[PDB]
DNA sequence: CGCGGACT
């Protein structure tokens, strides 16, 4: 809904999402969570210590694309139960280390096209569709990013609405 | 010997 859509996004902290491939994104959604590398591990358990929110904005590389986004809920551990994840070229399991479980928000897609007119102010104010993994987006351009994305009735904001 | 590495 648009009624509590802008209050989980309030004061919430936004990092760009890459993946080389769809395939774990899908896997991302249908388990829910997801897993980085350890560079981008250490920020985003810096960034869920201070934030009232983190929503991690997803972009399948080479895409053109965002698939949605989803909203860290916990911290990374070790020594889970295995995730079958499509190692890139030159990356171990043991990279991706610890597990995020997230809540997704919206899983519709959406093109570039359509969020060609914001820029990003932490990215020398280029489009926000271009950034490496983990480049965080600045407070405005990530909130009206996420809402730019096509209203998702399966998702209800009553689940995540005190999960903090 | 496996040793790398998720922008546009």
């Amino acid at each position: 809904g648009t009624s509590k859509l802008k209050y989980v996004l309030q004061d919430a902290r936004f990092f760009l999402i890459k993946s080389n491939n769809h395939e774990n994104v899908s896997l991302a959604k249908a388990k829910g969570v997801w897993s980085t590398l350890p560079v981008n591990e250490k920020k985003l358990n810096l960034a869920f210590r201070s934030a009232r929110s983190v929503i991690l904005i997803f972009s399948v590389r080479e895409s053109g694309k965002f698939q949605g986004f989803a909203r860290l809920s916990s911290e990374s551990h070790h020594g889970g139960s295995p995730i079958h994840w499509v190692l890139p070229a030159g990356m171990s399991a043991k990279m991706l280390g610890g597990v995020f479980k997230i809540d997704w928000i919206c899983r519709r897609e959406l093109p570039f096209t359509k969020s060609a007119h914001l820029t990003n102010p932490w990215n020398e104010h280029k489009p926000v569709k271009i950034g490496r993994d983990g480049q965080e987006i600045e407070l405005e351009c990530g909130t009206q990013l996420c809402l730019l994305f096509p209203p998702d009735e399966s998702i209800d904001l009553y689940q995540v609405i005190h999960k903090m």
